[PDB]
């Protein structure tokens, strides 16, 4: 059931309706690669939901109340006040993905100096690390381990909180590695495993108990803190009558600091946060704020403009609107349910995205011929929809052999920019897939005509086989 | 078929989802009168589409480029340039409903001085006068006549252009009254007859031929000039492949000047226009521009702020977007069709609004007990929808007898703010009526508890019988 | 002493610097009439300060938080709340000059029905009526009388409150006319007499005492309520340590309602207010709100857009900023003092404007040759400054004889848009006059080449003699 | 001579006027450190001109026309089009300081692979490297050399282009180091040497000739490209009648690519650019665009919001406005001249900033007691001005000895945010220094009460001695 919008549309960005012939020529010009298509030629852009969503009236208005002072800005104060009242965290560092490149080395050095952490043995844990989070950890020489539950990636097996930490696994992992060697634990909410799955407050409390016992810093990766709070309100009986705000205040008692991209639930096109709960982490705050300036090995300055901090200060609240969250989540579920109904199969589908199995949809196309990229092109031809391939095309070649890397599955990712498209667009997408599935046998595979040495998915050009 | 939005939502105004109990208390506090309800307590506000619609990104941005100079403003120039390029009219007077209070007395005096028009015999014609247009005409001592076609108000009899002028009637009326006594003819597009019906270009050309033959000024009442152009493109074969812009340029060759509220098709919350095609009406321009200043009997100044003129300068173009018009019109038709399907009957329904027959829907309620007002309250209770009664409640009492005035039908008006609500909201409205029709027998009539002497519909309070 | 700006400039409107040759050609193209010059060709536009000033960040931001609902708008509520907290008035009617055309007929009818007011004998009083206020009064058949003090127009005789009511005169006038025949008294603050002069709170209390004794409605014409409050704080010892807000709350206890153009002290480009203090004037509120709809003799709708009401709701407060008022007033006084220093003489100069005596500055030019218009053109040629003539040119011809009307003095008006120009611009203006005074003897008189029958000053074209 | 503003102020940010007692308490609360003062408590904030200036109406409006698409954004296209038409560069990479961290390693590797550049011998040249530019170069293991002219830092010796490259020195340096070992040459305009000094087009052409001869990449560090163009128009006879735009197009023929922070001349609060002229540097473009994504050692995404790119697309043009540049530069020169007149001495003063010698102004205060920080506090106490110390306080302690580092001079930096303050503020600053110089002997030195281990200037607290 797609819920009606708990809002009145106030500002729109016109998008032209193209003809089939126009799109056919467009996709050829772009070398059968949606990444090379002009935004204006895309009717429904499902490339990413990162900073591509709508803002509320108050959020937009906030952009015109900025204090551009380098220091002591009232706009910075407003943002810090929002964090304090919403998460209960006293220290705020605005960022322009939550400054993972900052807190990671800071936490590693902290434990090395205080508990004799061994850099050659250190391991960080999370219910599920985001790619960049794992990236910065490993770059800093830290091994990572995802301690997710058995039900996490098990489709066809409904579970209210598939993003939960595997409490036993975490405990066993810490003991195995040695508490002095665990620089931090990252609690990702909602979790990025299986398309996006929530984490229960009960699970978070249990995880924090474990972390506290071993005195291990806990960082809440909060890009989708609001949707997680909504899932808790909807599925965790204990919090059924709690407001999203109360659930959020409670949730954050179970972390020592937070790091988040504001480009998701916070509703803004740019910005992030790195915050610390209380004085116990004041030194961590200082170190991070310091490293923020000299991260390059010398002083470098810059930051969000005043208006952007004022906008986020408002966005943090609007992002928690109960009616909004119920609507956003219901729309995503509406799309998935609609696709499942017409026979479209997804390897995984959650709050973050739906990963359609193009291999199953287009079985006649060899993996090396990129069936998911072929599907992306067909979806554009038929409906002007742009989606990203998550398969052999994206995977690329082995840097040491120059040969195509082996890929588990050929998926096509569908993300939904917040408060941007309607139920009618969702039905349009479903009808598009229905048409593709019907004409599947006739979709051709692809082969390169131009291929970069690295990050080929962004600018490579292909032709039909 | 509800078309998908030819745009991405960019800015939203949050609206809270209320409980049935909350609305029940709300409607009682407002004395069973939606006019007294707080806007925040209304989920779907169908009160009016006048200046309540969304704006495009470019239109909003324009508000920040204003030149506030009293005279010679580049913002005024930009607006005049838009009028010249869109309608082909060389003279523009921005207004803050198209200054009917200005051109009417000006045109009357013009013909009185030039052709000996007799004020005691003068009569003005239109395919259908808007209420305020008829109001200003009559206040100026001018009688009005609507020369609409037979098919105009005939439901159950599809006709492509029900707003057409009755060419024979117009001709006969002019001859009857005497050409020297006809100060002007107003071509309303789209026409306000039967809920809003289009006027064909063929019909407009024919009407202008008649007017020109008798040298009678023709004023194009243009609040919905774009939707009319769209209907011409959709239904008048000759213009099937013409752009909305070309149809508009052609359409305006068949009027000498134009008057319009910009609060409809032009997409803005305020403003209007009074324009003249060429030098042949330069003296009419001068007189109007002059009367604009001394309309009160002495000089009075003021006008749209610069940003507002820049916004309208853009709005005139965005309002003609083909995809937008097709979408707007399809949504309105979608609502009407959906209501017809569930057994809801409308006395008239067109592009402007749908007039539900509350008397037929709630036959047990006596007219004097306001069945349409009762229906308005029930619609709010059940779905938080606000609609206006067009019946005995609005009609009021006879100023000379203090008795209720007799009313032809008890109607409930449904209007749709542009680019504000979605197909999901439309379905919500339809489901609401479905529920009401199902529980019709139990809806009670109303009686006053407080009643003003004039304009009672705005602040009167009632209770159930 | 020009005070430094109590603010940081945040948004600017570029204005091109023209050459002398360019302006020489420009003024000729405009027929030696600044009113016909393009705004872009004017470097410093002193035409009017009405709605031509800057806005604060919060005021601008407010424009994006509008609730466009026809009724029950939260934006209307916000504006009404501002009025209640600032003036203490419970009833608010937003207008789009304070709806003088509304309260005047309403107050006249009120006293006619309640106290037997005789329309053939009625007379309204004010410390000084604004032109439009006097206009609407007289149009309604009501005679007006300005009861200003002796020192009001006496230059060379400093007096702290030259805008004061002549308390004795008011008393004597009421008795003479008969209290039943005085429909209302208008307290104009600041007063428009002698270029703008303040009214003391002591004087207002005394006037209200008189009005209350006779039960005569008192309307506060409040376009410049804030500057008056500032003058009271600066010159009335009793209120030296009172805030502008406290002075305003106190001031408004001495009126029954208020009417104001928001285009002055309220800092906005459009809008006004008509408000009533308490229930004692609830019927006056109802009548006005009612007449607002049917003022034309039938229902007509429209109003400020939501954003505009939100903006004014903020503007009413920002307009009272103490540092801002001190700065605005000091700048005006700085210009006048600077002109006086170089030998330029003004017939009158106050907070509203400075009226330079062009006749004295250019004694060789006959009045019929418009020395003030000649001066306006010269000021533009030399510095790109645009100012309005208040003399024989503006006065026009006698409608009954077609002959030039006799004029007391040939003045050139200088107004200063709020927060728009700097001390450097003020010095630029002073230097311009210094240059003109130096080359006075060579400035030529003007004669028509094109002259409209009415309101000739706006579009007439002239040439040098 | 302070020029009048070539613009009308449209939006202001109110700033409160504080009392001496208030500021005295404020500076004590902030531990005698302006960096710890609330922005609201600072009347005139001269901390930095980086992203603290005003924007034009069109620039602000642009923020509401953003296309947030991840790729193919029309907003990105608009920005790239501006770069192409203004600089003639075909390739644009928007950045969120011009991505020095990107082009430096890219250019180093390019020459290492193509000409056998030796990383242990590489040296980069510039007329004067900005601190961060030198920082990234050295971090990449590249030694830097500033080849400025003899007259560069020689005060009391006027020279039109003190930012010029020492052509002979550059030639000799390249030969000495070996052309294969010079990865790039950076042309900084205007140059950051001696407070900001321009570079002539003749000098740039000569430098490019040298670079081209040796096939060495030339990067134009363009934060202040417009002011440099203005100085060329004002001082280089050959370009006297050329427009700023023509001078800019010509100037950029003498570089292969450009890198710039848009937070200066480009008038925006955030953003930068890294651009390449033509196909000869297409591979450099690709490499940079690629490294932009994987700079962290793995893919990371993000970028300027659509509105920000639209704003910069406009800002690049508005920043070149001739009247604006003349005004901006004249104001800076007005401040310096005014200070020189009252006996205040600056070690260096140019277009970027003025460096007051606090040691000379307060000779009784020992360097270790921070006379420039003492001066900063006194300036705040007396006038509410905030300025940054560039002396022993900023220099800090030797990381290897913990002892105060030796400092050449105790300077206080004065920067001027663009289009933010007026001539009256400039006079206010001058009067403030006049007062300080008069009460110099009584100003006390400072000593720590709290001192961080690193970057102490930002949060250290001190007390008077
Ligand atoms: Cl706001
Ligand atoms: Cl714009
Ligand atoms: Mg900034
Ligand atoms: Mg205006
Ligand atoms: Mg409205
Ligand atoms: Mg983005």
């Amino acid at each position: 059931k797609h819920l009606p919008e708990p809002f009145r549309i106030r500002v729109i960005e016109p998008v032209k309706r193209t003809t089939r012939a126009y799109r056919e020529e467009a996709i050829i010009k772009s070398g059968m690669n949606p990444f090379l298509l002009d935004s204006e030629d895309v009717f429904i852009d499902l490339l990413t939901d990162s900073g591509t969503g709508a803002v509320t009236q108050s959020m937009q208005a906030a952009m015109m109340r900025g204090d551009e002072a380098y220091s002591g800005s009232r706009s910075y104060y407003a943002l810090a006040e929002s964090v304090k009242n919403i998460f209960g965290y006293q220290y705020t560092i605005p960022t322009h993905r939550g400054a993972e490149q900052i807190y990671i080395p800071v936490l590693i050095k902290k434990r090395e100096q205080e508990k004799g952490l061994d850099r050659s043995k250190m391991v960080a844990f999370s219910n599920y690390f985001f790619d960049t989070t794992q990236g910065h950890s490993q770059i800093n020489g830290c091994t990572v381990r995802n301690v997710y539950i058995k039900e996490a990636f098990d489709t066809g097996v409904r579970y209210d909180f598939k993003g939960n930490f595997d409490l036993e696994g975490l405990e066993r992992g810490i003991e195995e590695v040695g508490p002095n060697n665990v620089p931090y634990i990252v609690a990702t909410i909602t979790s990025n495993s299986a398309g996006g799955q929530p984490v229960s407050l009960a699970n978070l409390k249990a995880m924090y108990s474990i972390a506290k016992k071993y005195d291990i810093p806990v960082v809440m990766d909060s890009a989708r803190f609001a949707e997680n709070a909504y899932f808790i309100k909807q599925r965790e009986a204990e919090y059924k009558d709690w407001t999203i705000e109360q659930i959020t205040r409670e949730t954050y008692k179970y972390a020592d600091m937070l790091a988040m991209s504001a480009k998701k639930d916070a509703m803004v096109p740019m910005g992030g946060l790195l915050c610390m709960k209380d004085d116990s982490f004041f030194d961590v705050y200082t170190e991070c704020r310091t490293l923020c300036v000299v991260q390059e090995g010398f002083p470098t300055y810059g930051g969000l403009e005043g208006g952007a901090m004022e906008r986020l200060a408002v966005g943090l609240y609007d992002g928690m609107n109960l009616d909004w969250l119920a609507y956003r989540i219901a729309q995503v579920q509406y799309l998935v349910d609609g696709l499942e109904e017409i026979g479209v199969v997804c390897q995984q589908a959650g709050g973050h995205a739906a990963f359609v199995d193009a291999g199953k949809l287009l079985p006649h196309i060899p993996a090396d011929q990129f069936p998911a990229q072929a599907l992306a092109c067909e979806l554009y031809k038929v409906a002007g929809i742009r989606a990203v391939e998550i398969g052999s095309f994206l995977l690329g070649r082995d840097p040491k052999t120059g040969k195509q890397l082996p890929c588990p599955a050929e998926l096509l990712r569908l993300t939904i920019p917040r408060a941007t498209y309607t139920q009618t667009h969702m039905d349009f997408i479903i009808e598009a897939f229905k048409h593709v599935k019907e004409n599947a046998a006739n979709i051709k595979g692809l082969t390169f005509t131009y291929e970069p040495k690295v990050l080929r998915h962004f600018t490579a050009k292909l032709k039909e086989v």
